[PDB]
C-alpha cells in the first residue's frame, strides 16, 4: 500500500540527454539514432527572442554552428533541419543507448513523467500533467530547455513532450517531438497568458479509487448522482466536464473497489461542496488531478 | 520557475536492481561489486514470518538455494552471510554498471529518492523523507522489498536505505544497506505501531523559502519570532523543535530572499495559528515537509 506521486524509471532517457550550443546559447538535446531534437530558439540571442523570424535566423548557422556534446565527447553534425519548432541535427553517430521509441502527442489530462537536464545533465525526475489550458506545472530554470516528458510501455519510451517556454505567471510551455506546441503558445518572448486551468475530473476520480484502495475511506458517502447532475457542480468548479468515456475509464477501478462510478461521483460533488474540513485523502488537503486511471491501476498493480 | 517534488535520475540504480528468489520468495537485491544486497527475509515463508530465528532459518539454506537473476542471466552465488537484517550474496561477477556509491545512515528528516521494483524491475521513482517515527510513507507493494532509497552527489550514489516491511497503518520500514533497521522496527510479522509523526520544522521553512523564491508571497507577514517562542507553537501542533543548527542551515536561503530565518519562523507561526484559508502555496493546500534546505538549494540552482 502507499501512493505517491510516481515518475517512471528516467535510465533510457537519460542516456539520450546531450547538451546543444548555438553561438552563445547552450540548451538540452534528445539524441535517438544518428539525430539530436532540440528547440529551434538554440539558434537566438537574448535579443533575437522578441521577435524571431527562425527561418532568416537559420539561413546564417550551418552543420559546424551546432556544437553537440555528449557526455564529454562532442558529435559530428553532418545535416540540420527545422520542423516546426524543433531542429534536428543529424550526426554521424546512432546514439548506442537508443532505447525502442515513439513520438506521441498527447491530450490535455495526459501524465508523463520529466527528466530535468541543464547542460545536458539530468539533475532529476518528476511527474505532471498535460493541463486543460495546454500549460504544464514543471520545474525548469534557464537552460533547462530541450528537456522531454515521456512516458514508458514496458521497454518502449514514448516521449510526448520537449520544453521551450516558461510564461509571465510561471507556468510552462513546450511541443511535442514533431515540433508542434501544445496549445496556443508561440516561441517568441511575447505576451503570452494561458486560459483557465480546470481541474481534471477523470484523474480526480481516479486519485478517489486509489484512496480507497490504499485504505482512505472517510469521503466515502451514501449518495449517488447522474452525469448530468455532477456536470452541473463540476462546471461551477472549474472541473472539466465527465464524459462516458471517462466512465468507461474507470470501469476496472469501479471492480475492484465494488464503488460505482457514479457514486464516487456523489463524493466528489459533496468534497467539492463541502470542502475536506482540515482533513486529508492520501496525504494531500487538495483534491489530486495528476493521476490518470491508467496510472492508478499501474501504481496499485506494480507494472514494471 | 516551478517548485515540484522531484527525485533523482534513477539510471544508476537501475543498473544495479536484480531478483533475488529464495525457494519460493522472491524479492529485489541491490548488486554493486560482487555482491547482491537484499533483505535477509527472502529465506522466510509467509509462515516463517509471524515468528523467525533468522540465523536457524540461515542454517538450511546453502549458496545454490539463492536464485539471483540480473535482467535475464543468472549470476553464480559463492558466498553468502548475514549482516544484521540484510543477506550479502556474493556472486562470481562483478556489476559492470555499478556506479560510484557509498552506504549512508541519514538521520529523520532526510530525504532520499526510492526507486520501487518488482522482481528485479524498476516500476517507478519517487521522492520521501525518514519521518521523526523513523518510518517511511512510501508507495510499495508485495514483492518490492529490497527496494533501495538513495541520493546522488554528481556521480556517486549514496544508499539509505533498502525496503523490508509495512507496518498496519500502510507505513513503511526498512533498513540502511548496513542492515539496521530505522527505528524501533523488527523483521517479524507482529503488531509494531509507529510513534508521532510529527512535522519536519525545517523541510517546512525551506519549502516556504522555495515557495517565496518561485513567487508565491501571500503568506508572509510583518512580525518576527524568536527560537523559544515559535518552539512553544511548534510543540502544540506536533512540529520538531527548531534549533540553531537548523537555522544556520537555513542560512543561504534567508541570504538568498533578504527574509531573515525567525522572520520566516513568524509566517509560518501564522499559517498554523490561522489555516490556509482555503489558499495554496506551491499548488499545496499543506505545509509540506518533504523538501530539505538543500533540495531547495538544489533545484532552484539545477545542480545536475
Ligand atoms: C528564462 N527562464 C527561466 N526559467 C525558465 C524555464 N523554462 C524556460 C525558460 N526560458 C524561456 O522561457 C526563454 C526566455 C526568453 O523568452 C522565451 C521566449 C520563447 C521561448 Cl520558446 C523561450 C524563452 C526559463
Ligand atoms: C505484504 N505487503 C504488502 N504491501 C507491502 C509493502 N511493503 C512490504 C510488504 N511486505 C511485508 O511487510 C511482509 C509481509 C508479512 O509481514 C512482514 C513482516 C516483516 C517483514 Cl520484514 C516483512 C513482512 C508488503
Ligand atoms: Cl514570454
Ligand atoms: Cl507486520
Amino acid at each position: 500500500s502507499g501512493f505517491r506521486k510516481m515518475a517512471f524509471p528516467s535510465g533510457k532517457v537519460e542516456g539520450c540527454m546531450v547538451q546543444v550550443t548555438c553561438g552563445t546559447t547552450t540548451l538540452n538535446g534528445l539524441w535517438l539514432d544518428d539525430v539530436v531534437y532540440c528547440p529551434r530558439h538554440v539558434i537566438c540571442t537574448s535579443e533575437d527572442m522578441l521577435n524571431p523570424n527562425y527561418e532568416d535566423l537559420l539561413i546564417r548557422k550551418s552543420n559546424h554552428n551546432f556544437l553537440v556534446q555528449a557526455g564529454n565527447v562532442q558529435l559530428r553534425v553532418i545535416g540540420h533541419s527545422m520542423q516546426n519548432c524543433v531542429l534536428k541535427l543529424k550526426v554521424d553517430t546512432a546514439n548506442p543507448k537508443t532505447p525502442k521509441y515513439k513520438f506521441v502527442r498527447i491530450q490535455p489530462g495526459q501524465t508523463f513523467s520529466v527528466l530535468a537536464c541543464y547542460n545536458g545533465s539530468p539533475s532529476g525526475v518528476y511527474q505532471c500533467a498535460m493541463r486543460p489550458n495546454f500549460t504544464i506545472k514543471g520545474s525548469f530554470l534557464n537552460g533547462s530547455c530541450g528537456s522531454v516528458g515521456f512516458n514508458i510501455d514496458y521497454d518502449c519510451v514514448s516521449f510526448c513532450y520537449m520544453h521551450h517556454m516558461e510564461l509571465p505567471t510561471g507556468v510552462h510551455a513546450g511541443t511535442d517531438l514533431e515540433g508542434n506546441f501544445y496549445g496556443p503558445f508561440v516561441d517568441r518572448q511575447t505576451a503570452q497568458a494561458a486560459g483557465t486551468d480546470t481541474t481534471i475530473t477523470v484523474n480526480v476520480l481516479a486519485w478517489l479509487y486509489a484512496a480507497v484502495i490504499n485504505g482512505d475511506r472517510w469521503f466515502l458517502n451514501r449518495f449517488t448522482t447522474t452525469l448530468n447532475d455532477f456536470n452541473l457542480v463540476a462546471m461551477k468548479y472549474n472541473y472539466e466536464p465527465l464524459t462516458q468515456d471517462h466512465v468507461d475509464i474507470l470501469g476496472p477501478l469501479s471492480a475492484q473497489t465494488g464503488i460505482a462510478v457514479l457514486d464516487m461521483c456523489a463524493s466528489l460533488k459533496e468534497l467539492l461542496q463541502n470542502g475536506m474540513n482540515g482533513r486529508t485523502i492520501l496525504g494531500s488537503a487538495l483534491l489530486e488531478d495528476e493521476f490518470t486511471p491508467f496510472d492508478v491501476v499501474r501504481q496499485c498493480s506494480g507494472v514494471t
